[PDB]
């Protein structure tokens, strides 16, 4: 497989966007990690490069 993004790359953040949150995202790394974000994670975060993108 290949590798995700970075972080402050992917344009992460501190609350959620509507209803996406880090775990509603697509591809979120369950219970408590990510691909794109470096582990652990806090679950209200997101990005805008969710990991099950291209
Ligand atoms: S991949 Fe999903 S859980 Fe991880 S930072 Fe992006 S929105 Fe968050």
């Amino acid at each position: 497989v290949t590798k995700k993004a970075s972080h402050k790359d992917a344009g992460y953040q501190e609350s959620p966007n509507g209803a996406k949150r880090c775990g509603t995202c697509r591809q979120f790394r369950p219970p408590s990690s990510c691909i794109t974000v470096e582990s652990p994670i806090s679950e209200n975060g997101w990005c805008r490069l969710y990991a099950g993108k291209a």
